[PDB]
Parts: C-alpha cells; sequence; structure tokens
C-alpha cells in the first residue's frame, strides 16, 4: 500500500523558551546558560554519550584560550569546572613574564571530561536533554518558532541556538537534510573548514625511557575561580619526541597523496625539528595523542611518519588519523549578540561560525544561550565590549571581520591589554553575570567575599606606615634595595620592584597575610600595575 | 590499497560481547590477534537492558569464567545489584543476575582488552574478507588496509545491514553468494526515562542479596561498586487502553489476558546516570504511544523521555551451516559467533565468542578444534542447538530440561571446564593454582567425612542427636548428617564430633551440594 503512517510526525506537548541544537562545547554552555537563568531549555543532541567530546587533542587552555575559559567561568559556565575534575596535567604558561601574558593549560582525561560534562547537564534544573538529530527549523515570518527532529517530532520554542551537527556537512578524508537547503537558500555565505587528526598510538609500543618528560606545575594551578587543587585527579607527564629529516623525506615522497605535519614540512627548514607531545588520552587509557602529526596522508605514510621518530620505532597505530571538511557560515551575517540577521530568534555559536577551538566555542555558546534566553523573556541581548573581555574581542572580530584574531598576534597586543588577564576575569564579569541571571549564589557569595578582602587589604596597606626610625625599620630595610630615609606605607613599599606581597606581610608592621590567596594576588597586581 | 606490515594468527571482526571474548581467548593462548572494531569507545556496550545473568544466561557467564574469559570479571567490577534467582529450588536451577553500570562495564571491558598481551585493537570498519581456495586468508578495511591471518572470527558490523525504526559492503554480497541462508531479526529498545521526573516515593524497591553474590570463581564481593535498588511500577488498564488503539509490550498485552498487571522494573543505567531503563515496555511503537504508555503508570505521570525507544532489523546467518566448532562449512578458517548467528543475548554471544576464538587460534596453530558436548556445558547445549535447530533453546524450556542436566550448574562450571581450559591454553597459573587448591579441599573434606563417624554409645552423640531431625538410629559417617534435609553444613560442622569447619567457603559450599545430591 501507499500508506505512510507518520506517527512520530507530531508536536511535543510542552513548549520551550530555548532550544539548543547540538551538544559540542558551544551547545553545552548555551544549554547550561539558558537553564540556569531559569528558562525552560531543550538540548537536542544526536548522542548523549559523546557530550564532552574533544575533537582534536585532549587539552584545554593555553594562550588566548585560557582567557576565554576564565571568562566562561566568571559568567557561571562549566568548562573550567569540568577541566578541574578531568585535568591530568596543569601548567601556567609564561609564568615569569607578567600577568597579561600568563595562561593556564591542562591536559584532559577524555573519560573524566565526558563524565563531568554529562553529569553536569543531567543535573541542570530547567534543562531537558533529548537524544535526536535535527531535520529542520520551523520558521514563520523570518522568525524561528521551533525545531523538527529526524524522527519527525517537533518542538516549539521562542528562541533557537544552532551549533554543530549533520546539517553542517562532514566529509572524512584519508589520502539532503532540509536544514542545509534552508540555510543555503538564505543569503548566507558558506565557507569550508578542514580540521584533522593524528593517528592514535598504543602506549605499550612506545619506548618512553629515551624521551624527555614534561610535568605540571607544583603547586597545581586551578582553572575555575571556584576550584581548589584537591579536586584534580591523578597527575601524569607528557613525553616528547621530534620530527627528524627521515620523517620529512617520508612526507615529501607522499605529497602526491593529498596545520598539517605536511604543511609544516613544506613551510619549514629541516634544521627545525618539530616537537611532538605525546599526550595521554586519559588515566585509564593506553592511547597516546601525538600532538604535532595531524595528516590527511594515507595510513601507510602515517605509520612511516610514526616509526621514523625516536621512541616510536615499534609503535602501533590504534585509531588512524584523517582530515574532516565541514561547511561553515560567515559570521559577519550575525548581530554582535550572535543572532542571525536573516532569521529572528536564531543564534549561531561555535563551528557553524568557522571557529575550531573548544574554548572559542564554549565562549560563543555561553553568549548565544544567554541572548536566546533574554529574547525568550522579551529582553534585549547583551554584546560584551572589546574592552570588557576577550569574549568581546572574539565576537566583535567574528561580526566585523568574519574571522577570529590569530594567536600569533596575541603577545604583541597583550601589552595594550593587561586589564584583560586570566586572573581578573571575575572582577571584570561576575557582576554583569549576576545581573543577567548567569551567576549562582555560591559564586556570588565567594566573589563578594573576595571583592571585600581586596578592598580591606588595600585600605589596610594605604594606612599602615613605617617611619624611618621605627623599631621595625631595620627589619624592613633588610628587604629593601636601599634603607628608608622617609616614611613609607605598605602600599609605597609594595610598589617597589624588589618587594612582594608575600615578603611585605611577613614584616612586623604589615603582618598578617591575607589567607584568601586569590585576593592577595590581586592586591599585589593592582598595587604594582597602577603606574 | 595497502598491506599491513605485520601478519596475524587471528583476526576478530566486531567488538561486541562475542568479539570481546574471542579476542581475549586467542590472545591469552599466545596467538597474535587483531580486534577490528568500528568504535573503541563502544567496547562493552549493552544493546538492551543493563544486566548480566539470569536463568541460563548466568550458567553461560560462569562457563565463560571457568575457561578464563572476561564477562564474569567485568560484571563483578560494574555490577550495582546482585541476586540469586531460585535460591530455594536446588542447584541446577539457581542463577546469578546483576544489574550493570553501563559506564563501569565499558571501562572494565576496554581496559581488559587494552592490557591483553598479544592483542592489537584497531578502529576501522571491515570492507570484505580475503578468500583464497575457499580458505580465509585475511580482511580488508574500509580505508583499503589489508590484514593477513590464518583464521578470522566474524561477529557483527555494517555488513549485517542494520536499519533503525520508530513505528552495500562487498562482504554482504560475498556471504550472500555463498549458499548461506539469510534471516531478519528485529530487536527493540524501550524509551529511556529521566530519573528526576519520576516519583520513586510511591514505588516498591528491589535490593540485591546480602551477602553479595560474586560471578567470577576468582572474585570477591569487595570488588563490587556501590549497590543500588531497582524500582517496580506496573502496567495497568489505562496502559492496555493505549496500546490497543495504536496497533515488546504491544505483542505481550495482545497475547495474554488483560486481567494481568505486568511488573515494570525501573533499572538504573548506572551510578553516575540519571537515566532509567523501564524493563518490560520495549516497543516498535511510535513516540506518541511511548509517552502515553510511560505517563500512564504509577510514578511516571510527569515522567520525561531522554532517548526514544526504537527497533533495529538485522541480517543473520542460519547457523545450521556451521560446524559445532563454529567454523563455517563454506569457507575454511572462518568462524561465526554472536549476533551474526541470530542470537541477541550478551551471555549467549560471549559464550560463542570464546569458542570461536579458541578454535580460530587452534586452527592457526594447526591444531584441532574443540566442539563441546551437550553433557559437558550449556555452551555445548547452545552450539548443538544453533548447529542443529538454527535457534537456541527457548528460556521457558530451561526449567523442565534441567531435570535431565543436573550436573550442569552455575556452581560447578570450573569442575566441568577449567581442566579443559588449561589443556587448551585458556587458563592462567593463578586460576589453575586456585582451582587445584579448591579441588583438593573438596577431596580431603569428603575423605575426612567418609572416615569421621559417630556411634549411639558416644559422649557427644547426645548433642548430635539433639540437633538431628529424626532419632539417631544405627551408626553413621560424617557424610550422613548432611545427606538428610534440615541438617546443613554450617550446622553440622559446629557440632563437636565433626568441628573442623572448612575454611574454603566455595569448596565447603560444594561439599554440601556434592553429598546432598548423590543418592
Amino acid at each position: 500500500s501507499g500508506l505512510v503512517p507518520r506517527g512520530s510526525h507530531m508536536f511535543y506537548p510542552d513548549p520551550f523558551d530555548v532550544i539548543i541544537i547540538g551538544g559540542g562545547h558551544a551547545g553545552t554552555e548555551a544549554a547550561m546558560a539558558a537553564a540556569r537563568m531559569g528558562q525552560q531549555t531543550l538540548l537536542l543532541t544526536h548522542n548523549i554519550d559523546t557530550l564532552g567530546q574533544m575533537s582534536c587533542n585532549p587539552a584545554i587552555g593555553g594562550i588566548g584560550k585560557g582567557h576565554l575559559v576564565k571568562e566562561v567561568d566568571a559568567l557561571g559556565g562549566l568548562m573550567a569546572k569540568a577541566i578541574d575534575q578531568a585535568g591530568i596535567q596543569f601548567r601556567i604558561l609564561n609564568a615569569s613574564k607578567g600577568p597579561a601574558v600568563r595562561a593556564t593549560r591542562a591536559q584532559a582525561d577524555r573519560v573524566l571530561y565526558r563524565q563531568a560534562v554529562r553529569t553536569a547537564l543531567e543535573n541542570q534544573p530547567n534543562l531537558m536533554i533529548f537524544q535526536q538529530a535535527v531535520e529542520d527549523l520551523i520558521v514563520e515570518n523570518d522568525r524561528v518558532v521551533g525545531a523538527v527532529t529526524q524522527m519527525g517530532l517537533k518542538f516549539r520554542a521562542k528562541a533557537v541556538v544552532l551549533t554543530v551537527g549533520t546539517f553542517l556537512d562532514g566529509k572524512i578524508h584519508i589520502g539532503s537534510i532540509p536544514l542545509s537547503r534552508r540555510l543555503r537558500e538564505l543569503p548566507l555565505r558558506v565557507g569550508r573548514l578542514k580540521t584533522g587528526t593524528p593517528p592514535r598510538i598504543d602506549a605499550r609500543t612506545i619506548d618512553f625511557s629515551v624521551l624527555a618528560q614534561q610535568h605540571g606545575d607544583n603547586p597545581m594551578p586551578v582553572f575555575s575561580f571556584m576550584g581548589n587543587a584537591s579536586q584534580h585527579p591523578q597527575q601524569v607527564p607528557c613525553y616528547i619526541t621530534h620530527t627528524n629529516e627521515k620523517t620529512h623525506d617520508v612526507i615529501r615522497s607522499n605529497l602526491d597523496r593529498s596545520p598539517s605535519i605536511e604543511d609544516k614540512v613544506m613551510r619549514f627548514a629541516d634544521r627545525n625539528q618539530h616537537q611532538i607531545f605525546l599526550e595521554p588520552e586519559g588515566l585509564t587509557s593506553n592511547e597516546i595523542y601525538p600532538n604535532g602529526i595531524s595528516t590527511s596522508l594515507p595510513f601507510d605514510v602515517q605509520m612511516q611518519i610514526v616509526r621514523s621518530m625516536q621512541g616510536m620505532e615499534n609503535a602501533k597505530i590504534v585509531r588512524p588519523g584523517y582530515a574532516i571538511e565541514y561547511d561553515f557560515f560567515d559570521p559577519r551575517d550575525l548581530k554582535p549578540t550572535l543572532e542571525s540577521k536573516f532569521i529572528q530568534g536564531l543564534f549561531f555559536a561555535g563551528q557553524i561560525n568557522g571557529t575550531t577551538g573548544y574554548e572559542e566555542a564554549a565562549a560563543q555558546g555561553l553568549l548565544a544561550g544567554l541572548n536566546a534566553a533574554r529574547l525568550s523573556a522579551d529582553k534585549e541581548g547583551w554584546a560584551p565590549a572589546r574592552s570588557q573581555a576577550y569574549l568581546g574581542v572574539l565576537v566583535d572580530d567574528l561580526c566585523t571581520l568574519g574571522t577570529k584574531e590569530p594567536y600569533r598576534m596575541f603577545t604583541s597586543r597583550a601589552e595594550y591589554r593587561l586589564m584583560l588577564r586570566e586572573d581578573n576575569a571575575d572582577l571584570r564579569l561576575t557582576e554583569i553575570g549576576r545581573e543577567l541571571g548567569l551567576v549562582d549564589d555560591e559564586r556570588w557569595a565567594r566573589f563578594n567575599e573576595k571583592l571585600e578582602n581586596i578592598e580591606r587589604e588595600r585600605q589596610r596597606l594605604k594606612s599602615t606606615w613605617v617611619t624611618p626610625s621605627a623599631e621595625a625599620a631595620a627589619e624592613v630595610n633588610a628587604h629593601l634595595t636601599a634603607p628608608l630615609s622617609r616614611e613609607a606605607s605598605g602600599e609605597d613599599l609594595l610598589r617597589r620592584p624588589e618587594m612582594t606581597y608575600e615578603k611585605l606581610t611577613t614584616l612586623t608592621p604589615f603582618a598578617p597575610a591575607l589567607t584568601d590567596e586569590q585576593a592577595a594576588e590581586q592586591v599585589e597586581i593592582q598595587v604594582k600595575y597602577e603606574g
């Protein structure tokens, strides 16, 4: 018979304020954002068991990236808390260089990270998670009004965040869906992205005894303003090997066979051996992610590339490497709230916009979910200012230029920032966050206790003096470049290049030190860098 | 197209429950083994409810363990409720069953595979076999990489033609061109429910036994993680109303009287999961009917679905075209185990996986296979039945036919199979050492009971005829105060004329069983 029963081809009975399509990094922050603001939120994901998935290397943070994580955290997000649970090496980069430039980086255990994300989303009041791919949007008068799933089930919403998924495209490389059509038939400008993965290596087949180790910092960094280091699981080293000329010849013999290792070899000298960090995939995994050798070269070349390297002579590949190509849409077609200029109610976040980092995606997801929730409650959207946050710089660049600011530019431009350090993201953002509905009560309480600790200690330092012949003056002068010939406050002395907060508050007139270490640090930075 | 640099003795295709035991078996026998799976992160997946064991199933798991396999050890690590069924019914019929934590179970399985000497895992989909002279000689992956082997175990994969419902590989074509007989199997999963949306306060709880059972002969209870209850709700009049109109639970209401409330067990997907598996309402049914069935039940009026129920259809593979070793009659060196043979149970798959893997490894060492006998093991029952009938024995038949089996018990799978596993290279020193120890404690204890007596004219025969059921007639050996009901081992070995009570709980538990059922 010609009977098509279309029996799941129905409206869900309950409407939402916000629907999130996709559960990558962006959809995760968007869902958690809209829901913690109290809006009824739906998270549509094709696979609940891949929530928390990292597409490339298992790490979070570094230069620029770490900044975005701190900001996501300042605004009530999840990424920093998740990596505090899943993090298996923690390092501060540029630790001797001054605050605008320092960056936190952590290796993640893939399994702990999935668990941290999944369990956080499952316990989010106002959030329903539903496992389905999206077939299409429901649009009426240039306004989104809902989403249709593959199975035919339709959901009503006032606002929709589009993230990542099957509509984008996806073509795997080694060597249809009404949503794609709908978006293509708008004046949207399509690009192509070409991500890649290295082969994953079985750890039992690597000889680590010949390779250098790299440990995390001691004491351990914490990514979240709310964490402490006792939340971290067991810590492990990464080991290091290098590309050599044999590696480069293999690559060059195979260019015929289609941030690659091959692109790096074509563009670099030979005398420049590329560093390969053998990143553990987790504590309960024998797999290694060799950071530096992504290719779309065939498996046999990959094995030759691997076996040419020190320590790797007898190594075996567990998961082959490959390249992925996806469509994205030029983000200049978005408002700075991340709303589409073509469909009202529709917000774009993450790779849909042409970005690839986890952090860049989480920052956009937070913003998009915030503004979707705001629109569902008939409020105007928030667009962070360039001067307020790296999240502001990012979104501004996307909307104006179509593209993120390169990481190469980061060091140069940090000089004219410094108010945008990782370490003050809360002082820059937790207050707006609370007005927006993004900051919960634990964070609000701790933030204000910190804000008061800094004020109180600054005031104490401005009003505590040593006179140059006080009984305590010889103790003080011993820690000076030159003995005082005049009265100095705690703040006068702390502005001295040779003085630290920790040394100051060890001295009789200025003891005791603040026990709130985050406050202490911020007291020191404000004093030194007021100049 | 490219050849892999190193050749294998054995290739296992598919990492389901069959592939898992097949890979562990060949590899622990010392053969170089490849496991090809489409996804390493789904190793240890459970396609239906999150449980292991039960009637027949638990017998099979105990046999897997006796032969040095993984399934019993994995559920000991991941099991969040343990119960003995038919505990009051005598040993042939007693079965261990455990609810499983899905995440803990996958970890236990991936982790054991990743640390198995002689095994390489490789994430790729298979494209085809390599056949020369009606002999398998290797396999081709979808990216074009070719592996060489003397024996291949086929299990599960894209070649099986899986089509999902809510209301073409060269390997497919090759197998069809053989005179192999093809069937379609439809399996079903219920909707998965959000535990935050269910009122558990109005529902009865089911807890596991105390002390806790252990699946592995090599295990202890302190290996188990945190234990939790399942909750019971019930199908009702409103429920049968709903399945009526819109016409698994739908083929079980319209095949037995509506004067019956079906118990629905709310099974936890794990300790770190808010999802609930409602055992008893699987469906090919559409989502609308899924919501009405769910919401129509005590506890569940406000319940929300996280993952919709669906059905999948698969091809198998009439196993009447297999030898009792699980070798294909049409391609030499090719073994079939698990869902390819039309079985859906995890335990049935593991059992067949172990056999297919041992026989593929044997073939690769130019040795003869082992085809287990009906009277040896439930594994032999299952294979006999697949080979002869093309289907396993229906579970409703388990209980009658046990009368004719009696030596096939959970508790004695090691007695029946560990020496055989040893000889085949499947049993390790640690297990072999303990097995012989236990075997010895059983020997001495039945010796030191055929030769420890009591006469009516004896001092402690007054404390002995006191706890006894009938009046103490003539004289007796120690093998007699247990060979009669009411009188148990724990009771008997406290009474002073017999009071070195045996230190080995397992061997003691086996002395009781051995005497009390000898006649």
